[PDB]
């Protein structure tokens, strides 16, 4: 495949300060061959007391005194941007998915909400986590600016989503000369031995692979090994299995991504899907 290789990469924003710290990674994509940015705002009706046509005209004025700063911004890093038009009124959740039929990824900001305030407020990075076929990327922080992708940990459970990650990842560690780093969570079920053989395959592909077998509780263990070795990004697989509701409460991704302190990049199906 080609991964993020010539990729068009969708960036919605609602104008929040969350949203933009994707914009402090622009080299860290560049080096891995995004070339163009579609940058998505979309009016917000779901929320709605007040007339809303006077609010597609406050919402559309705000976005426009704004975006050129970020068209500037991606411009001045040497990718081809482009400010998506006209502006969608209607569902966060829903435009975005629709618009990134057009792109090879997601990169978003979260504003890093509990669960509880999820349920309560919505959940914007949650619904298009849920919902998207292309790869989703959670930015909250920009801790690891220019080294997103030196030391890769790889959250691995052989199956469909965590095996297109793992050739992301494996994608990124090549073409910046990284780490990978793999996890694998179990209590039992044994599958040591092949991740064992996965490491020494992996390795004599000419990459610098080290695996890492773990018990307890899967958001725990990642984000532990993740301190533990100093990974600068998590990749992950997600089968978006159930509702928004029963992944916000009981899913692996959404623990790892709320208190994850680096990026995290979300595989969201198969390389035969
Ligand atoms: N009206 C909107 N238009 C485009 N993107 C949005 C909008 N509202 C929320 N988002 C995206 O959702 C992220 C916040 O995620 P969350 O905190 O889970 O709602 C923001 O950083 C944006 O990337
Ligand atoms: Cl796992
Ligand atoms: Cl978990
Ligand atoms: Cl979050
Ligand atoms: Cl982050």
């Amino acid at each position: 495949n080609l991964y993020f290789q010539s990729n068009a990469m969708l960036l919605p924003t609602d104008l929040s300060e969350n949203s933009f710290k994707v914009l402090e990674y622009l080299g860290d994509f560049k080096k891995v061959g995004v070339e163009e940015i579609g940058v998505l705002f979309v009016i917000n009706l779901t929320k709605l007391g007040i007339d809303i046509d006077h609010y597609i005209d406050e919402m559309s004025e705000k976005a426009e005194e704004v975006l050129p700063e970020v068209a500037q911004k991606i411009e001045a890093a040497g990718i081809k941007a482009e400010v998506i038009k006209p502006f969608p009124a209607g569902d966060p959740v829903v435009e975005i998915i629709k618009a990134s039929e057009n792109y090879s990824f997601i990169a978003m900001g979260s504003r890093g909400a509990s669960k509880f305030k999820k349920i309560l407020l919505g959940s914007v990075s949650e619904g298009v986590l849920h919902d998207s076929k292309v790869p989703v990327y959670i930015f909250k922080h920009d801790m690891v600016v220019n080294s997103l992708f030196d030391r890769v940990l790889v959250a691995y459970d052989f199956s469909k989503w965590a095996d297109r990650a793992l050739e992301y990842a494996k994608f990124v560690v090549k073409k910046t000369g990284g780490e990978l780093h793999i996890i694998h969570v179990s209590e039992d079920g044994d599958k040591t031995a092949d991740l064992r053989v996965m490491e020494e395959v992996i390795g004599a592909e000419g990459i610098e692979v080290h695996v890492h077998i773990e018990s307890g509780t899967p958001h725990k263990a990642i984000l532990a090994k993740r301190e533990e070795i100093n990974a600068t990004t998590i990749f992950m697989g997600s089968r978006g299995a159930g509702s928004v509701m029963t992944m916000i409460l009981g899913s692996t991704s959404e623990s790892v991504i709320r208190r994850s302190p680096v990026p995290v990049f979300v595989c969201k199906r198969g390389d035969d899907e």
